[PDB]
C-alpha cells in the first residue's frame, strides 16, 4: 500500500495532532464552497511561503471531523501527498511516474471519498491526474509566481481549479495567531511564553525578518526562543554555578593546607573551612529552592500534557457517540486533572535572576539579533524614543536640508501616533537639484526605520517612459509580454511589504505609470496586470525630481516656493499633487554645508582606518578643506563629485604613503593645499 | 562488542586527548539547543572539508565532561562512528548491513544515553537508523553539495535533522585558532 | 620538552580529580606536583635563552615559506617579498604584460592599494567594469592581475554572460530550491565562492 507518501490529515485531526487554526474563516468557506461545486471543484491556494496555506487545509480537516461541513464532505478522508519525499526521493528514472501512478490508483480503488491535498503543486508540473471524472478531489497550494510560471502554462489542467488568494496577515492578525497558539507551544517545549514576547515577535518579524512572511516568521521566532529557554531552564543558574565552584576550590585548598606545618597556614586553613561553610550556607538554600521549583514546573507541564490527552479522548468519545467514556473524562478525569494544575500553579507563583523558564521580550530581541546581526542594544530602544529625536538621527547623515528632515520626521510621527489615514502610506515628493540629498535622505530613512539599506527598493522612472512599460511595473494578463516576470512593483509589495519604494526622476514616468502611483498614494493598494489587487498599507513612497533646480540659487526662501511648485503643477495633475503627504523642496548646498559634507566623508575614511589595524589619523587644513569643497561642488551635479575627488587627490596618495611607511602608526596624515592643489604629505622620507 | 567501529569522544575528553577548541561558541550552542529539543533534535553540520566540523563535536565532548551542558546531556556518552573503516573495510556483501546493525543495536541495549556522531554521513546514504523513537541522538557532518545530492534526496530521513552551517574562518579567525593550538603542537613535535 | 609533557599529564590527572570529587589527589597535583613542575620548566627555559646558525629547533616564517614553495611549486624568492613591495610597483609589474592601457593599469593598481591599506569598505570587494574594444587587453589585464596577486592563472574563474541571457539561467548562477531545475549542481557563482574564496571573478560581456 502506497501509504508511504501520504498522511491522513482527517485522522490527525481526531488525534489532536493539528495545532489550532485562528481566523481564516472566509478562506475555509471558499474552499468548502469550491469543493461542493460540480463545475470546477478543486481549490488551489495561492500565497507567499508561510502565510498559512497549509493550516487552512488543516482547518478543513478539523471541520470534516466536527461535522461542520456540508453532507457531501462529511465522510471524506483528506490526504496530504508528500510531494517533497516523492520528487526528491527519486531520480530521472521512471520512479517518479511509477510512484505517483501507484498513489493515484490507490485513491482510485478504495471506496472512501478522498480529497487529495498537494502542497507545492507546481513541483508536479515539472504528472497527469486527469481523474476528473469525479474520482478525486484535489486541493493545491503554490505561490503566485510559480502558479504563473508553471501552473498557468497548462490551461486545460488549470481551468479545473479555482484560485483562492491567501493574503499575508496583518501584525494585529499575527498576534491573534500567536496568542491562539500560545498554550500549544507552552506545553510542547515545557516553558512559559509572555504576551509581550508575542507582541515583540510579531512586530519585529515584520520589521526586521523581511525574508520570510508572517506569521511563519513570528512563529519560527517564538519557537526558537522557547527552545533557547528549554535548555536554560535545564541548566543551573549562574550563581549556583559560581558558588559550587568556589566551594570545590576551597575543599581543594583545605586538603592542601592541612599538610603544611607552619603558623600562617593553620590560621588560614581554619579560615578556609569557614569560607567553605559560608559558601555552603548560601548555596544549600538556593540549590534546594531551584530543584524544589524545577521539579514542580515539570510536574505542571506533564499535568498539562495529560489534561490535553484527556481532552482528545473526550472529544473523540463525544464524536463517536460513546457517552459512557465521554462522561468519565468530561465530568471526572478532566476536572480532577484541571484541579491538579490549578493547585500546582497557584503554589508556583506563591513560592517565589533564577530558574529562567519564560520567553520574554529580551529572549525575542536576542534571538533576532543573532539572526539579523543587529546589536541587541538597537532593538531594545522603543520606537517612540527614536521618533522623538528623528531629526537628530537623520541630520547626522543629511546636511543642509533641515526643512526636508523636519517634513519626513513629522509625517512619520503622524502615522505612528495614529493621526494619519491608516489606509494611505506616507508619500513624499523630493524636489531639488541633483546631489543635494534627495536619494541620501531616503537611504537614511531606510537605515533609521529598518536598520538596513536593503529595506528600500529603487525604481528608475527613466525605464518606464512609454505606455508599453506598465506591464513591467505591474505584470500582464496570461499570454502577454511579461506575464511570468510579473511586475516590479507588485512583486516587490508581496515579498517586501515593509519597504521604502523610491521612484527616481518621477517626472519622466509615463502617465499610465503615474496613475499607478496615485492609486498607491490614495488607496494604499494597487491592481496588478491580471486585475488582482495587491496590498500596500505598510510601505513608504518616496519620489524624487529635479524640476525646481532652475529657481534655486545658493542661499530656505519662501517666494521661490511656488515657482518650483508651479513648475510641478503642469507636469503633474493637481489630484496627483494633492494626494502626496508632503511636497518637500531641497535647496542648493552652501559653501559651509559643502565643507561639513567633506568632514563627514573623512570621518568615514577615518572609521575604516580605525576599523582596520591602522592608527593613522587624518587631519585636514582649513584651506585644503576649502579647495576640496570648491572643487567638489557643481551647480549641475551637486555634491556627487565629492566622493571621487577625495579618492583621487587624497586617498590614492594616502594609500601609497601608508604602505611605503612614510606615514606610520600613531602619526597624522596631514592633507594640505600645496601650490594650489590638495595633497597629503609624508612624515618620513623614503 | 562492536567497539571495533566507535571511539568514545567523551572518554577522550577526560584523558586530555582532544586538542583545544578555539571560538565557535555560537555553533556549539546551536548543537546543544538542537539536541535539547524534542522535535527534530539531531544536528547535521554542513561545511566544506576542513572548516572544523569535527572539532565542534569535540568541543561538545569537552562541555559534557565539564558539566557545561544542560542536564539532559550531562550523563551522555558521545560516540564517533568510524564510517570510513566501515564502508571501506567492507565489500558489496552483507557485511556493511550486518556491521551497522550490530553497532546500532549495541547502542540500543546499553543504558547510557548515547549521542552518535557520524562524520561524512552522506556515505551512509549510498543505512536506516530509524531508531527515532528517542533511542539514539545523532550528530551528522557533510558538505553542502553532498548534503544536497545524497541527504536532501531522502526527505523523511532529513527532516529529523536541523542544518547547522559552519562557515570557513577568516584569516584573523584562523590565527586565533593556530595561536590557541600553538603550545599543543610545540610539545607534540618537541620544537 | 618532557618537562612540558609531564606538566600536561599532571594537569589531566588534576582536571579529572577535581571533576570526580577526589579533593585529596586534586590537592596533591594542583598545589605541589604541578607548581614543582612549572618551577622546573621556568628554570630550564630561563637558562635556555641565557645560554645562547645552530641548533635549528624553531618553526619560522622561512620554514613556512619553504614548505609552501615545495607544495605550490612557486620559487621561495617570490614568497618572501612583502605584499607592500609588490603593490608599490604594481603598475610596473602589470605593464610588462598589458601595453597601451596605462589609465587602466593605474586604476586597478590604485583600487588594490586602497584595500590593503585599509581605506576601502571592508565589506565590499573591489569591483571593476572594463569597457573598450575587443582585443585591447580587458581579459589579459585580468589574467595579469590573477598572476600578480596569486601567482596562478587558476586563481581567476570565468563566467561568460552569453550563457546567462534569460531569466531562467539564474538557477545556473546561484542554485535552486529542492526539487527544481539544477538544485544538485548548485550555482556556478555560489559554488565558486565557497570553494575558492580568494578568487578573481571575471564576468565576460556583462
Ligand atoms: N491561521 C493560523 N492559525 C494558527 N497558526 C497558523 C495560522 N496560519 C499560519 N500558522 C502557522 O504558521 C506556520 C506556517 O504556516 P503554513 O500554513 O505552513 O504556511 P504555508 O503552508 O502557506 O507555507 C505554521 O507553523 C502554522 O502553525
Ligand atoms: N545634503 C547632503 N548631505 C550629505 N551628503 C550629500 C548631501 N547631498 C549630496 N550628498 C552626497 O552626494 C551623493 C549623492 O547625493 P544624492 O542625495 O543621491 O543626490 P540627489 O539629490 O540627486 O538624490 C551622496 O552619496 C552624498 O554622499
Ligand atoms: N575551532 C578550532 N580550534 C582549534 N582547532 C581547529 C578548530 N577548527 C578546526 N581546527 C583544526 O583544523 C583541523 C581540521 O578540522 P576538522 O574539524 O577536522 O575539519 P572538518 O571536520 O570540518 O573536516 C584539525 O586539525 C583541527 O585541529
Ligand atoms: N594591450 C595589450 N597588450 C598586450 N597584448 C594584448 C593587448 N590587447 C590584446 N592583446 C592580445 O590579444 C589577446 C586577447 O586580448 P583580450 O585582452 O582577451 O581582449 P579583450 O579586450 O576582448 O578581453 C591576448 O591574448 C593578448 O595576447
Amino acid at each position: 500500500n502506497l501509504s508511504k507518501f501520504c498522511i491522513d490529515m482527517t485522522a490527525m485531526a481526531r488525534e489532536g495532532k493539528i495545532d489550532p487554526v485562528i481566523g481564516r474563516e472566509e478562506e475555509i468557506r471558499r474552499v468548502i464552497r469550491i469543493l461542493s461545486r460540480r463545475t470546477k471543484n478543486n481549490p488551489v491556494l495561492i500565497g507567499e511561503p508561510g502565510v498559512g496555506k497549509t493550516t487552512i487545509v488543516e482547518g478543513l480537516a478539523q471541520r470534516i471531523v466536527n461535522a461542520d461541513v456540508p453532507d457531501n464532505l462529511a465522510a471524506c478522508k483528506l490526504l496530504s501527498l508528500d510531494v517533497g519525499a516523492l520528487v526528491a526521493g527519486s531520480k530521472y528514472r521512471g520512479e517518479f511516474e511509477e510512484r505517483m501512478k501507484g498513489v493515484l490508483k490507490e485513491i482510485q480503488e478504495s471506496k472512501e471519498t478522498i480529497i487529495l491535498f498537494v502542497d507545492e503543486i507546481h513541483l508536479l508540473m515539472g504528472l497527469k491526474p486527469m481523474l476528473a471524472r469525479g474520482q478525486l478531489h484535489c486541493i493545491g497550494a503554490t505561490t503566485l509566481a510559480e502558479y504563473r510560471k508553471y501552473i498557468e502554462k497548462d490551461a486545460a489542467f488549470e481551468r479545473r481549479f479555482q484560485q483562492v488568494l491567501v493574503k499575508e496577515p496583518s501584525i494585529t492578525e499575527t498576534i491573534s495567531i500567536l496568542r491562539g497558539l500560545k498554550e500549544k507551544y507552552e506545553v510542547h517545549h515545557g516553558v512559559n511564553i509572555a504576551d509581550a514576547a508575542i507582541v515583540a515577535a510579531a512586530n519585529l518579524a515584520a520589521r526586521y525578518l523581511t525574508s520570510r512572511r508572517l506569521p511563519d516568521s513570528a512563529v519560527d521566532l517564538i519557537d526558537e526562543a522557547a527552545a533557547a529557554v528549554r535548555v536554560a531552564r535545564e541548566s543551573q543558574p549562574e550563581i549556583i554555578d559560581s558558588l559550587e565552584r568556589r566551594l570545590r576550590q576551597l575543599k581543594i585548598e583545605i586538603h592542601a593546607l592541612s599538610r603544611e606545618k607552619d603558623e600562617a597556614s593553620k590560621a588560614r586553613l581554619a579560615q578556609a573551612k569557614q569560607d567553605a561553610q559560608n559558601v555552603e550556607e548560601e548555596l544549600r538554600p538556593l540549590r534546594e529552592k531551584y530543584e524544589r521549583e524545577r521539579q514542580r514546573g515539570k510536574a505542571i507541564q506533564e499535568a498539562k500534557m495529560k489534561l490535553e490527552a484527556l481532552r482528545v479522548k473526550a472529544e473523540d468519545a463525544s464524536r463517536m457517540g460513546d457517552h459512557s467514556r465521554a462522561a468519565d473524562l468530561q465530568y471526572y478525569a478532566i476536572p480532577e486533572q484541571e484541579a491538579i494544575i490549578k493547585r500546582l500553579e497557584a503554589e508556583k507563583a506563591a513560592a517565589d535572576s533564577m530558574i529562567t523558564d519564560v520567553v520574554g521580550p529580551d529572549q525575542i530581541n536576542e534571538i533576532v539579533a543573532r539572526w539579523t546581526g543587529i546589536p541587541v542594544t538597537r532593538l531594545k530602544t522603543s520606537e517612540k524614543e527614536k521618533l522623538l529625536h528623528m531629526e537628530q538621527a537623520l541630520s547626522k547623515i543629511v546636511v543642509g536640508q533641515k526643512e526636508a528632515v523636519q517634513s519626513v520626521s513629522n509625517a512619520i510621527r503622524l502615522q505612528r501616533s495614529g493621526l494619519s489615514n491608516p489606509n494611505q502610506p506616507p508619500s513624499f515628493l523630493f524636489c531639488g537639484p541633483s546631489g543635494t540629498g534627495k536619494t541620501l535622505l531616503t537611504k537614511a530613512l531606510a537605515e533609521f526605520l529598518f536598520d538596513d539599506p536593503k529595506s528600500m527598493i529603487r525604481f528608475d522612472m527613466s525605464e518606464y517612459q512609454e505606455r508599453h512599460s506598465l506591464s513591467r511595473m505591474i505584470g500582464a494578463p496570461p499570454g502577454y509580454v511579461g506575464h511570468d516576470a510579473g511586475g516590479q512593483l507588485t512583486e516587490a509589495l508581496r515579498r517586501r511589504p515593509f519597504s521604502i519604494l523610491l521612484f527616481d526622476e518621477v517626472e519622466k514616468a509615463a502617465k499610465e505609470v503615474l496613475t499607478v502611483l496615485l492609486q498607491l498614494m490614495d488607496d494604499g493598494r494597487i491592481t496588478d496586470g491580471q486585475g488582482r489587487v495587491v496590498d500596500a498599507k505598510n510601505c513608504i513612497v518616496v519620489m524624487t525630481s529635479n524640476l525646481g533646480a532652475e529657481y534655486l540659487s545658493r542661499a530656505i526662501d519662501p517666494t521661490t516656493r511656488e515657482l518650483v511648485m508651479n513648475t510641478l503643477r503642469n507636469y503633474f495633475l493637481p489630484e496627483f499633487l494633492n494626494r502626496i503627504s508632503s511636497i518637500v523642496i531641497f535647496n542648493r548646498l552652501t559653501r559651509r554645508e559643502i565643507r561639513k559634507i567633506v568632514d563627514l566623508r573623512i570621518a568615514e575614511i577615518q572609521k575604516r582606518l580605525t576599523d582596520n589595524d591602522r592608527n593613522v589619523t587624518i587631519k585636514v587644513s582649513d584651506e585644503a578643506k576649502d579647495k576640496l569643497g570648491a572643487q567638489g561642488y557643481s551647480p549641475v551635479y551637486g555634491a556627487r563629485p565629492l566622493q571621487r575627488l577625495l579618492e583621487k587627490e587624497v586617498l590614492n596618495r594616502l594609500a601609497i604613503l601608508i604602505l611605503r611607511g612614510q606615514i606610520r602608526e600613531g602619526e597624522v596624515a596631514c592633507v594640505e593645499l600645496v601650490d594650489g592643489k590638495v595633497q597629503v604629505l609624508p612624515n618620513h622620507p623614503d
